[PDB]
């Protein structure tokens, strides 16, 4: 269960904590940025990205002053300067075209790309429409880990009588709880 | 809006194609997994780690013979061999240890890595507990990108009468769109 179609593009790219992703239509009009505008979406920033002075709704329009308007011309740029331990961020913030230091204290390294997620043929679109959909999405049950963990309750599981509440009353410890006599 | 606890950990890891995150108990139990194994779970594979072979469900025991139970090891293991086109996986699936081969014609790079996303002080805990929350999470509003993309809705927009229908059946043109005349 995995067909996929011979262009299947990327979704995002992860970088020194940053994940970057295709500034669409769809994005642009949703945050109300320029419709000119071309570079990368910068949704989720932690550790060394966000160390740097970037923030969430950043726009990367170029690295080392090399422009990145796609994930494939990003990528091309971080195995350039990958062995290097700073690289420059231009960014576009509330129309400001701000600069930042990106850092590491080994090395940078290659920014890994994601495709969108092998989907179901019966799935439901959770976004407006974008195009056929073989165009993003692989399409089949592999690539699963289904059904998703996050939807796997755990039996809270026996305890002694007398047992320490570790959590707030939640009710008869006979509700939830096997008791041990 | 960003207070970062001195300790935030690696939530998962993303390289060429597979995301990896730590094996949790709640996981183990969750997957119905031996609770002696120790290594990385892998949930997504795309692209270039979907092609050597590696589904998702599969727990990423080793690297070229080197033991990865911890995002920091993975990584650390990554940069030794960032530079090579292939790498061995050590594999567990189903109670056999596989071994698979992971490609890339330019070179494999580094695995970057990512915390558990930035949340707010009145946040609701969408999975079991896991300890105190400063410890997977910064407590924010920065790193943001609220309201999230996903949760605006666009107005559908303008057509001519006479539009040509893109779309199903919805209803009457005049329900969703603004009307030229
Ligand atoms: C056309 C008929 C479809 C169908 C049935 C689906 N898609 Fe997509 N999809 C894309 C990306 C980048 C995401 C991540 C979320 C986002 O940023 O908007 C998604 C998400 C989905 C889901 C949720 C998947 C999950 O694991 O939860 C499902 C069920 C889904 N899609 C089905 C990307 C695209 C495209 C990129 C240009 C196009 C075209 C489509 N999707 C179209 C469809
Ligand atoms: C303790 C009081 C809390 C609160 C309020 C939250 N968390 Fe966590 N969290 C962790 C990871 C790895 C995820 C991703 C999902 C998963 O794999 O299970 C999450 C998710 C959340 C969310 C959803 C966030 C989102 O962007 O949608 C929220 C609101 C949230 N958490 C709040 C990691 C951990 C831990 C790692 C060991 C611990 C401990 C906690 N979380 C505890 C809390
Ligand atoms: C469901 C409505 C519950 C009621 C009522 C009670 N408990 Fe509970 N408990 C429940 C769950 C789902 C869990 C898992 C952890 C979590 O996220 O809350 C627990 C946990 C415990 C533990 C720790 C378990 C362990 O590590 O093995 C103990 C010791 C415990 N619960 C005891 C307890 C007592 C004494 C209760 C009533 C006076 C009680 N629980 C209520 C679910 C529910
Ligand atoms: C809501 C219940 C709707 C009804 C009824 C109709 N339309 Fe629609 N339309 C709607 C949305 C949210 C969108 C965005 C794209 C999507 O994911 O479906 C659209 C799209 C169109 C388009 C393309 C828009 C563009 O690219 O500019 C056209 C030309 C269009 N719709 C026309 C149309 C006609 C003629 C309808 C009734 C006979 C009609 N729509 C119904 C929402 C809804």
């Amino acid at each position: 269960g995995g067909f996929v179609a011979p262009n299947v593009q990327f979704s995002e790219a992860h970088w020194q904590g940053m994940e970057a992703l295709p500034l669409s239509i769809e994005l642009k009009r949703k945050l109300k940025l320029p419709l000119d505008l071309e570079g990368l979406l910068i949704d989720e920033t932690s550790l060394n990205a966000a160390v740097s002075g970037l923030l969430a709704g950043d726009v990367l329009v170029a690295i080392n002053g090399r422009k990145v308007k796609t994930l494939k011309k990003m990528q091309k740029e971080t195995r350039r300067v990958q062995m290097d331990r700073r690289a420059s961020l231009t960014v576009y913030r509330k129309g400001r075209l701000l600069t930042l230091t990106l850092s590491e204290e080994k090395n940078l390294g290659l920014a890994q790309v994601e495709t969108a997620p092998m989907i179901l043929p019966g799935d439901i679109m959770p976004h407006p429409y974008r195009g056929p959909c073989t165009q993003c999405h692989a399409i089949g049950t592999t690539g699963h880990i289904t059904p998703d963990p996050d939807g796997i309750v755990l039996p809270p599981g026996p305890i002694r009588a007398g047992a320490k509440m570790p959590h707030r009353d939640r009710g008869p410890c006979a509700a939830c709880h096997a008791i041990i006599q």
